[PDB]
């Protein structure tokens, strides 16, 4: 049992909801929420600079560290920074970008660090301001993640589209 509340059951492991990723995870504080990244964990808009600007920008300061550090992530790929006032920890997943001409099917790549997490708050990978298919995100989240995912979906009109077209 957990305090996720108000989630439509997709699948034995993946609910959805249409909630602001933001404010749910103020309500939650899950041990994990995942942000749609980038490589360089710019974190400007979409839902990554809404994460970021909750934070008060500290999500940012940590992440030039991080990329200073270690340099950019790959597409596809993961770190785990910390949550801040929103969560334990914060995994931030870079879903290949459409805009950028980035191969899709480095979608399920992204989803697969989902399964080193038992339970997650998590955006759509590679949706909204990342210009894939949120019905196609969806489907790869459900064939891919094995572990306990809750999807905020932002758009009401989007989250009505993928619950009713839901194979
Ligand atoms: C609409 C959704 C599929 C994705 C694509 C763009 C934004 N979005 C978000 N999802 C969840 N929580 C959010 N908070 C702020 C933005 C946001
Ligand atoms: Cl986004």
């Amino acid at each position: 049992v957990n305090s996720f509340s108000g989630y439509l059951k997709l699948t034995d492991n993946v609910y959805i909801k249409n909630a602001d990723i933001v404010e749910e995870a103020k309500k939650v504080k899950p041990t994990v929420v995942v942000n749609a990244a980038n490589v360089y964990l710019k974190h400007g808009g979409g839902v990554a600079g809404a994460l970021n600007k909750a934070t008060n920008n500290a999500m940012q300061v940590e992440s030039d560290d991080y990329i200073a550090t270690n340099g950019p992530l790959k597409v596809g790929g993961s770190c785990v920074l910390s949550g801040h006032n929103l969560a334990k920890h914060c995994l931030h997943v870079v879903g290949p970008n459409v805009n950028k001409g980035e191969d899709i099917q480095l979608l399920k790549s992204a989803y697969e660090n989902f399964n080193q997490h038992e339970v997650l708050l998590a955006p759509l990978l590679s949706a909204g301001i990342f210009g894939a298919d949120p019905i196609h995100s969806l489907r790869v989240c459900v064939d891919t993640v094995r572990t306990n995912v809750y999807l905020a979906v932002f758009d009401k009109n989007l989250y009505d589209k993928l619950v009713s077209s839901f194979l």
